[PDB]
């Protein structure tokens, strides 16, 4: 009988009581026992969840109150010390870290550590980080949270596999602090891996016999000395006083790195065979007599529901390689990065439905392609998921002959301009006549909003009385900016929520969440857009609120669009075609759009793709360089088809190749002199300190426009700021 496994569980609860009861305890209305209380009933009650569902290695320690990789950090004693000087108990030295601290000497606003993404998940991970001071330790008093959680699931007769993120990983995706700028983290191996022998002794005592051990940044291109490093640590923690290690891997493909791990002591390992199915035969025929091998074959990062068959050839797979008493079915990666429950769903329809697998229903997929694999009778259950696999793979949903039709006519000419810039600049500036300097914002500024979205769902006031509450607000903003001076305008987006969903439902292809929640970071989640088929856009989606913004005032207003890749990465993505088909279905919607706003008169529009870096794929390589020209390709299908006096701006917050793939006509940047296309440098704070800082940056002037950093922060100085910004570009007027 081969074992079932789930590497994480999400902990948000299926009614999001984590973020509730978090927020409670941060403003005061909970107590910290209340916390801890709420804490435990979430963990007991996914650990009954799991049993029952019947999986076989059910994991613990995968629960936090923040960030599992900060958890680890205050286990370790890696706290800076300006954390530690407020009298805190650990707890609150956590959450310290983790959201920073204010307190009424002059007052404390002490920073929290740096959010950073998860490889390329949509998770953020508080980074660890390291003196040369740091003295790693385990911690007794605070409690030693695998241990406590370990033994509070065994009392209630779950046996549970701890996980912790191992120490390669762990110092590698951690950095030096200020004070310690030259420190190599992982030049602190031989300090942490004393505490990590130490936890895993405890661990052993408190009857663990095996544990997950998380060693991710196998997938990532690794220089050959640390690849060494997976040789030393695993020798140093694997003995008699310590549980089996299973080094658990996602997201990945660990082939360029197999030397690194061909000769480890460890008891198995995990890979991740959703992602990279094809590293399977390399990956298994390293493995030493007796190590076992987990075939993640359930996606932690996606909904849609397994195709069972497929699933249980890839494990049949390993199972010819290695044997049936040493593969485990698991989960590609923890279940973190998917819902809680897809019984919570109150509005899908029940055809749709029938394609999706949250996290809860995960649970009963890896049991039933373990007994499938193992021999038993499964077949009424193999024959529903193919009926359910079949219907979504045939589905009109899924194929709409216009879109694919569509697809064939992508070509050079359609991602590419009717000119090339300088000649488009010459008709840019006979219709603006732009001044030097030009001046503009980058999109959001500065309370009663939902107020009145509210009363408009539920239909107590109407789209009249809804759209001459965003008139007025739109007006608001035009006005204001118009007395500072701008020269280019935006109108505020008071009639967005949300910069992925806004188009998503207004996007054929897509289907909604009442409930579909996963955690972004800390105690703030989202809730993506799924996207269940061929994407097109039946009508105008922004240009009403656009030519209202533009008809009261004789300044050029931008429209405002989200890019074909950053609507593809922050929803949840098809699995049945590429991602890129995805993007240029996407582009091609979006071009659209582009062409009635420039129809309507709008004719300077910005086009942002804030995640093109997210979706970086995570080895260099031809993935890579493809994954950058689609990307940059899909932009351009959505931009093209605008005249040569329309312009075309981006922004980014983040390699300047791919920005001067796009062809915009500005960019602007929060030393590529031959570069024609104009650029914004972010600048935001003195009239002086602005003029000092252009000043410097003059060291091209018809290039030149300026702006702020990243939308706005309270009126006053945004006013103060905004009109010195305008009076410093006058100066070089
Ligand atoms: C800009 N970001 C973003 C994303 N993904 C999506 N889909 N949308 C986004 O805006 N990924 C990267 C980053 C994530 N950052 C964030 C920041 C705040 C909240 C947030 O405030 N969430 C609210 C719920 C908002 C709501 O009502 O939907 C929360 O309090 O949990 C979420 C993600
Ligand atoms: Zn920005």
């Amino acid at each position: 009988m081969v074992q079932s496994s789930v590497l994480g569980f999400p902990r948000i609860g299926g009614q999001r009581e984590l973020k509730k009861i978090t927020e409670a305890y941060w403003s005061g209305k909970a107590t910290v026992e209340e916390l801890l209380a709420k804490g435990k009933e979430l963990r007991e009650h996914n650990w009954k969840l799991q049993q029952k569902a019947g999986v076989d290695i059910i994991p613990s320690n995968d629960f936090s109150y923040y960030d599992q990789v900060l958890d680890l950090s205050l286990l370790f004693n890696a706290i800076p010390e300006r954390y530690t000087k407020f009298d805190l108990a650990p707890i609150d030295v956590l959450f310290a870290m983790g959201r920073g601290l204010q307190a009424a000497q002059a007052a404390v606003d002490v920073t929290a550590l740096e959010m950073v993404k998860w490889f390329d998940s949509n998770y953020h991970y508080v980074r660890p980080t390291f003196s040369h001071s740091t003295e790693f330790k385990l911690n007794t008093a605070a409690g030693i949270k695998p241990v406590d959680e370990f033994n509070e699931a065994k009392a209630l007769g779950v046996q549970t596999r701890p996980v912790i993120l191992g120490p390669v990983s762990y110092l590698y995706l951690g950095k030096a602090d200020k004070d310690s700028l030259d420190l190599e983290p992982i030049s602190l191996l031989p300090k942490i891996l004393p505490v990590y022998k130490e936890l895993l002794q405890k661990l052993k005592e408190a009857g663990a016999e095996q544990v997950q051990i998380d060693e991710p940044v196998l997938v990532l291109d690794l220089p050959e000395a640390v690849q060494s490093k997976f040789k030393e640590a695993y020798d140093a923690l694997v003995g008699a006083d310590v549980p089996e290690l299973i080094l658990t891997t996602y997201f990945g493909d660990v082939r360029p790195n197999l030397k690194a791990i061909e000769n480890l002591p460890v008891a198995g390992f995990h890979f991740d065979f959703v992602r990279v199915p094809e590293q399977l035969d390399e990956v298994a025929s390293i493995l030493k007599d007796g190590q076992t091998l987990s075939a993640g074959v359930v996606d932690g990062r996606n909904i849609w529901k397994t195709d069972f068959a497929k699933a249980s050839a890839v494990v049949q797979k390993a199972i010819e390689k290695v044997g049936k008493d040493k593969v485990v079915v698991a989960t590609s990666s923890s279940l973190l990065h998917t819902p809680v429950d897809l019984e919570s769903e109150t509005k899908l329809d029940a055809v749709i439905k029938d394609w999706f697998s949250f996290a809860t229903q995960k649970l009963d997929e890896v049991v039933v392609i373990a007994k499938n694999v193992s021999g038993e009778d499964v077949s009424k259950q193999l024959e529903a998921n193919a009926a359910s696999i079949k219907a979504r793979s045939e589905s009109s949903i899924t194929n709409d002959p216009k879109v694919q039709e569509r697809l064939t006519t992508i070509n050079e000419a359609l991602a590419t301009r009717k000119a090339a810039f300088p000649e488009r600049l010459t008709e840019q500036k006979a219709k603006y006549n732009l001044p030097l300097f030009p001046t503009t914002t980058i999109g959001s500024f500065p309370k009663d909003i939902r107020i009145n979205r509210n009363k408009f769902a539920k239909g107590q006031i109407t789209a009249e009385e809804y759209e001459a509450f965003i008139n007025k607000e739109i007006e608001t903003v035009v006005r204001f900016q118009e007395e500072i001076g701008l020269d280019v305008l935006v109108h505020g987006e008071p009639e967005r929520n949300d910069m992925v969903q806004y188009f998503g439902e207004q996007l054929n292809g897509f289907a909604f969440t009442t409930n579909g929640w996963v955690q972004s970071y800390g105690s703030r989640y989202v809730r993506p857009p799924i996207i269940v088929g061929d994407v097109s856009r039946p009508k105008a989606m922004t240009v009403k609120e656009s030519v209202y913004a533009q008809s009261i005032t004789s300044k050029p207003m931008k429209g405002m669009l989200t890019g074909p890749v950053t609507i593809l990465r922050w929803s949840f993505p098809r699995d049945d075609v590429s991602g890129k088909i995805q993007a240029l279905q996407l582009g091609l919607a979006l071009r659209d759009e582009v062409n009635d706003l420039e129809g309507a008169g709008i004719t300077v529009i910005q086009v942002d793709e804030p995640a093109i870096r997210e979706g970086l794929p995570l080895r260099a390589g031809k993935e890579r360089s493809d994954y950058l020209n689609w990307a940059a390709q899909s932009f351009r299908v959505a931009t093209s088809g605008v005249e040569n006096s329309t312009q075309i701006h981006s922004h980014f917050c983040y390699d300047p190749n791919h920005i001067k793939a796009l062809d915009a006509d500005v960019v602007s940047i929060e030393e590529f002199s031959e570069y024609p296309n104009h650029i914004g440098l972010g600048l935001f704070p003195s009239k002086q300190e602005f003029v000092s800082r252009i000043e410097e940056i003059l060291k091209p002037a018809s290039k030149f426009w300026v702006n702020p950093d990243c939308g706005l922060r309270g009126w006053p100085e945004v006013k103060e700021s905004l009109t010195n910004m305008v009076e410093a570009a006058k100066e070089f007027r």
